[PDB]
């Protein structure tokens, strides 16, 4: 499991445009949102992983930081989830 | 090992922004290193301490937002790929 998390400027309209362009690129590459600015994708082997990361490099935004972490599916399923308004209640 | 905290907190209102700084401060106080605006990490030398860290984050959680806590090896953390934004048509020094 490949995790892409990024820290991009959001001050200007052009910053925000550039943010949306990079997000759409990730979506277009099969990445799913885990939370804001954090996306993940299962990969079958490390060749596929390296190729994903190379494509991120070629499509990176003009400013900001993008980091790529690779973990096992077990490590990912053991992630602790903490939600502020935690209760589940229907109307 | 390393504990990575990914947080997605609202910043729409003044209360949201205050609570954002409170949580970030709690992470600093706790010895987490900022990695990105919304991603902090801490070296863990003893797996016993991991469960203690998670319980503390749970007790100190902000009133709204998503906090996800991932445990990875030192090697996975050291080999993270760091990609720096750059224009496709940047001038070179």
């Amino acid at each position: 499991r490949v995790i892409v998390f990024f820290d991009l400027p959001v001050i200007t309209p052009e910053n925000r445009h550039n943010y949306s362009v990079f997000r759409k690129y990730l979506i277009k590459s099969g990445f799913i949102m885990q939370q804001k600015s954090v996306y993940s994708k299962l990969v079958l082997n490390l060749t596929n992983r390296d190729s994903i990361v190379k494509s991120i490099e070629k499509n990176k935004p003009p400013e900001g930081l993008v980091e790529v972490l690779t973990v096992t599916e077990k490590q990912y399923a053991k992630m602790e989830i903490i939600i502020g308004e935690s209760k589940t209640e229907y109307l």
